[PDB]
Formats: C-alpha cells, structure tokens, sequence
DNA sequence: GACCACGGCGCC
DNA sequence: GGGCGCCGTGGTC
C-alpha cells in the first residue's frame, strides 16, 4: 500500500544509485516500507534528510552517499549482514533475495518492501545463534558505521606525484620490451601470455615447467620463468617487464584518475560480505593490495600521503595467525613461545640460514604446504623435507591435533567455525575426489585461523573508531592486520599508544596480541 | 561500449 | 597455496 513519503519510524529503506560506487553514484530513487504501506519519496535527496538511520539492504552504501552530502545518517540493520553469518557465501542482494524470499530488483519501492520482508524471515533463521547473533549485534553491525565513515573519508594522495612516476617507468619499460624483442628476434605483444608461450617454449626451446589450470596451456608463470632465468637471458627481461607493466597498468595509471573533486582524495569501497573466512574486502579502489614489496612498488606506497598537517599512523598485529594459531591449537610449546617472547622462527628451530626454513614450515601449516611444495620451497628434496616438517607435528602436536579435530567436526557438521562461531560451510570435504577433497580440507582448517583473526580485528575497528572520533582522528584503512589511521601532527603519538594498546588488547588469549605501530607524512615511511 | 573466462599477480 | 580484486588478451554480444 502506496503511502505519503514521510514514513513510520524504524522503516526499511529501498533506494537506486546510477552506479556502484555511492561515492560516484546519483540517488535516482529512495523508498522506505514499514508494517505494510510503502512510502516513496519525491525528491530522494531531501528525502535523506527525513531518515534517522539506513535500515535495509546495503544500508551502509547508502549513508556512504548521506555522508559524502554532509548527512549524519548512520546505517543499521541490514539483512545482507544477517544473511552472510548464517552463510558467507550469501554475498549479494540477488542470492540473499532468491534464496530468502523476494526478487532483487531496481525499484526502490520493492527494494525497500524485499529489505523488510528479507530481515523477518533471516532474523527468524538467527534462532538460537546466540554466537551469530552475538557477531551481529556486537561487530557486524557496529561496524558497517565504521565502515562508511571509513569510505566517506578516504586516503589522500599525490596525484602530481604519480604522473611524474609514470613518464619514467614508461621509459623503462619500452627498453625492457625493445630488448626482449631483439632476444626473441622479433617483436610479438609481450603482453599476451599465449603470443609469449610461443616464443618461450614453440621458438625458442625452453623446456616447459607447467601447465595452465583451466585451459591446460604451458604456463609462462612467474615461478616457471624464475626457474627458467638460468637458461635464456630473455626470462629476466621478461621478469622486470611484468612487475614494471603490472605496478604502471594496476597503480601508477589508474589511480590518479580515481581521484575525487569534492575532496581529492581516493574513496574505496569496504565490502562488509563478500569473503567465505570472514575478512573485508576493499573493491573499485582496491587499497588493501597497494606495492610495498620492491623499490618501484614502495615509491608508488610513498604516494598515498596525510593532509597538510597530519600525520599518517600504521599499525600492523604481528602473525596475528601464528598467534590465533596457538591459542585455537592450545599447543603448549606454541603459546609458550609466543608468551615467552622468543622469535617464532627462531625459537622454533632449536644458524641463520635455518631461521629461513623454521619460519616456512610454522607459516606453510596455514595451508598445509605439500612436500614438493616445500622441496623446491627448500633445498633438501622431498626426502628431508617430510622430515623439516616431521618435527613440526612432532614439536607442536596439538597443532597437528586441532587441524585434525577441526576437519573432523567439519565432516559431520557440514561447516567449520571460528574463535566466535562465524561458520563456513565446506561440503566438499566429504568429496569422493582425493583431488577436490583434500582442496576442501585446505579451506577447512585454513578458515577458522583466517576467520579469527579478522573476528579480532573487526572487533578492534569497531571498538577504536569512537575514541578515534573523540580524538579528532580518522580510521583511513585497514589491510586485513593492519590499520592506517590519520591523526593531526598534535595528537599522531597518543593517537598511536591508544590504537595500539586498544588493537592488543581486543579480546585476551592464550597468548600476547603483539602490535608495531609507526608515524609518518607517507605511507612508505610511517613504515606500513 | 559492456562484460566474460583465463592467466597472471598485487596485498594480507 | 589460504583469502581477495584488477589488468590485459581474445572473444562475445
Ligand atoms: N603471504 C602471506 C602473508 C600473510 N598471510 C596471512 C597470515 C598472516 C596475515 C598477515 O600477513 P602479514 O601482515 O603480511 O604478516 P604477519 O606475519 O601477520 O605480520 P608482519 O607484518 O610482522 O609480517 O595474513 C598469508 O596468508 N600469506
Ligand atoms: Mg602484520
């Protein structure tokens, strides 16, 4: 039933965007449902004004766009969220809709009207979820505030800075493929795998290492080609092109384009529920996989910088998952290292040149890295390898003990869950296929550790934000263990105790949350 | 122009 | 080799 407007308090929102991104998006249409009546508004902008806070689907998009208009709106309830704790693999208004009872369309009247009807039914479904519900009510939500403030935001940066970069690595890379081509005595499009696939192994005769997955093409990867440096003096070549082609095309091109006028700096998107562990997910700008690796990618990491004035603060947990680890495996010998202090690695051990293989094996067990793996991730083959390793499970055996009783538990209950019960559901774990199998066992106990870990970060954000705000500070980012904050020159250093003290001390373990923290005008140097 | 599958690769 | 998102290349609509 069609309704004035001005809807009751505590109605549902329902709105369209022309685009994606909230930050670049027009409000075409708002609508709110309530009870039963539906109420469209005339002019949605003004409209906004009306609202106490975005109930509904993707709330938290829309109260981006209300912050981006200078609107406080906050985002509430949202059925998405609901949704993906009952299942992380509900990430999209279409799924949660067809599976839950409506149609994902583009009127904001029936959005608004799915939005209410969808949060009955799923918050029905969170029955006795008192761990889900808890996630809900304690982090999932509290959160998505956090979130669009975060987006509304954004991250300043040096857009003259980039260009100039630009033009030199253009250079760089025209000498780089002028040279290959008079190795490959002719010129072909560098760029295309199956033109180079060719040159590598057709032309030239490079044995081929590997094959492609879905096409089942020799594979010009990075790891055949580093192998294959030894034999032709084109690999390197090709080596350098790749990374300068990838940092140019993927970071120092786009993003000075990307660039907002009514703030001049880069707004990109947290996605709330689009991972099967739990984590965040940055899209459109993607900043959670900015260069920071090699010299190039550190000086395109030096680009994002504070405002006149500011200072940029970065802190990063310290293998948070190694930590989450012993505390999930209860092992002893793991949480003692931890607690305590002694260096992982090189606690493990008992040289340098071990400390290189002590600290893969603790690290590789989050995947379960295979033999060969670890034999051409070493030296020692196979044969000594299953051994670096036999004293692993042998050193930390309930380790090897929770990887067990985890896969078990997720054989018979049909999902898996973190420190804080947000489950995923690995069917294949039961699979006929040793192949696809054992694929599954690798998500399996792989999502627990990953799922914990971003429990505990989700929890920090969500608890540090108000006090960031009180401070006259700004959550920026945050790189699944990391955060990068902004703080005025005044306050960067308490500014840094606090988040530091309020990220390590979360949610207490078996074992300390150590936490690095540093200051700076650029990301680069305040040491990420 | 918009979008897809795929190989490849940046980060956690 | 666990979790993502983005970029060209080829090829579709
Ligand atoms: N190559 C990597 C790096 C990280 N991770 C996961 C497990 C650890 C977590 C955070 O990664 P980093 O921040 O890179 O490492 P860290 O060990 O947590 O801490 P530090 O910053 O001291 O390296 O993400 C992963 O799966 N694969
Ligand atoms: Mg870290």
């Amino acid at each position: 039933e069609e309704a004035p407007w001005p809807p009751p308090e505590g109605a549902f929102v329902g709105f369209v965007l022309s685009r994606k991104e909230p930050m670049w998006a027009d409000l075409l249409a708002l609508a709110a449902a309530r009870g039963g009546r539906v109420h469209r508004a005339p002019e949605p902008y003004k409209a906004l004004r009306d609202l106490k806070e975005a109930r509904g689907l993707l709330a938290k998009d829309l109260s981006v766009l209300a912050l981006r208009e200078g609107l406080g709106l906050p985002p509430g309830d949202d059925p998405m969220l609901l949704a993906y704790l009952l299942d992380p693999s509900n990430t999209t208004p279409e799924g949660v809709a067809r599976r839950y009872g409506g149609e994902w369309t583009e009127e904001a009247g029936e959005r608004a009207a799915l939005s209410e009807r969808l949060f009955a039914n799923l918050w029905g479904r969170l029955e006795g979820e008192e761990r889900l519900l808890w996630l809900y009510r304690e982090v999932e939500r509290p959160l998505s505030a956090v979130l669009a403030h975060m987006e509304a935001t954004g991250v300043r940066l040096d857009v003259a800075y980039l260009r100039a970069l630009s033009l030199e690595v253009a250079e760089e890379i025209a000498r780089l493929e002028a040279e290959v081509f008079r190795l490959a005595g002719h010129p072909f499009n560098l760029n295309s795998r199956d033109q180079l696939e060719r040159v590598l192994f057709d032309e030239l005769g490079l044995p081929a290492i590997g094959k492609t997955e879905k096409t089942g093409k020799r594979s010009t990867s990075a790891a055949v080609l580093e192998a294959l440096r030894e034999a032709h003096p084109i690999v390197e070549k090709i080596l350098q092109y790749r990374e300068l082609t990838k940092l140019k095309s993927t970071y120092i091109d786009p993003l000075p384009d990307l660039i907002h006028p009514r703030t001049g700096r880069l707004h990109t998107r947290f996605n709330q529920t689009a991972t099967a562990t739990g984590r965040l997910s940055s899209s459109d700008p993607n900043l959670q996989n900015i260069p920071v690796r090699t010299p190039l990618g550190q000086r395109i990491r030096r680009a994002f910088i504070a405002e006149e004035g500011w200072l940029l603060v970065a802190l990063d947990y310290s293998q948070i998952e190694l930590r989450v680890l012993a505390h999930l495996s209860g092992d002893e010998n793991l949480i003692r290292v931890f607690q305590e202090g002694r260096d992982i690695h090189t606690e493990t051990a008992s040289d340098p040149l071990m400390r290189r293989a002590a600290k893969t094996i603790n690290f590789g067990v989050l995947y379960g890295m295979s033999a060969h793996r670890l034999s051409q991730e070493l030296a020692i083959p196979y044969e000594e390898a299953q051994a670096f390793i036999e004293r692993y499970f042998q050193s930390f055996p309930k380790v090897r003990a929770w990887i067990e009783k985890t896969l078990e538990e997720g054989r018979r209950r049909g999902y898996v869950e973190t420190l804080f019960g947000r489950r995923r559901y690995v069917p294949d774990l039961e699979a006929r296929v040793k192949s696809v199998r054992e694929a599954a066992e690798r998500m399996a106990f792989n999502m627990p550790v990953q799922g914990t870990a971003a429990d505990l970060m989700k929890l920090a954000m969500v608890k540090l934000f108000p006090r960031l705000e009180e401070m006259g500070a700004r959550m920026l980012l945050q790189v699944h263990d990391e955060l990068v904050l902004e703080a005025p020159k005044e306050r960067a250093e308490a500014v840094a105790r606090l988040a530091k003290e309020v990220m390590e001390g979360v949610y207490p373990l078996a074992v300390p949350l150590e936490v690095e923290v540093g200051i700076g005008e650029d990301w680069l140097s305040a040491k990420e």
